[PDB]
């Protein structure tokens, strides 16, 4: 629910993913992410959001298919997970890495990891 | 099974990943302040600006590649929520018919739908 408080001081750094991934395999992607998700939080993770593509431009230039150098049966995701703090964006992927949970029902990844584009950002505004 | 939650809970994203001139950090924040307000009479729910901060880089791809960043340029994630996607198309139509420091062709930019929001 809306809480101000939470809403202003919350996140402060974000992990940002986008990713190709096969269009018949996005049950397969939704359920890997919704079994991934409650194990970020509970490393220290705030929010965890994925998004399929809906309207996505193509430019000749750059473009979101380009960046994850996507594949004509393949759709992108952007995604991202917030967190309070580098420092706590660094203790949970590190322990996300050692944990056996995610060694499992993880390594059957739907997508190819490649391809992945990944990075750790600090927040400048949050309106 | 409620299908009040299934058709409203999941919110739609414009997500923005953008080249911008390392110089021109505070420009570029300064004018995201000024464009949130706008976003948000618009109907956004929240407008969202974070600059590189660990960006790896990659043979295959990574985020530099993405929005083809020059030596002095750092990487920009970006992201406006909204309720559904007629709300984004609204305000972004808004933003075209109507009111009022980085390379706008590189920007990278698309519509989303929400599939996990944990
Ligand atoms: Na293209
Ligand atoms: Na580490």
């Amino acid at each position: 629910t809306e809480n101000l408080y939470f809403q202003s001081n919350a996140m402060k750094y974000v992990d940002g993913f986008v990713v190709a991934v096969p269009a018949d395999k996005k049950d397969a992607y939704r359920e890997m992410a919704a079994k991934a998700a409650p194990l970020f939080k509970e490393f220290g993770a705030l929010r965890i959001v994925e998004c399929w593509a809906s309207d996505v431009p193509d430019g000749k230039v750059t473009d979101f298919r380009m960046a994850v150098k996507a594949e004509e049966n393949e759709e992108v995701v952007f995604s991202w997970i917030e967190y309070p703090s580098k420092e706590v964006r660094d203790a949970a992927n590190q322990k996300m890495m050692s944990d056996p949970r995610m060694k499992e029902f993880g390594e059957s990844m739907p997508f190819d990891g490649k391809r992945m584009i990944y990075g750790g950002f600090e927040s400048i505004i949050d309106e």
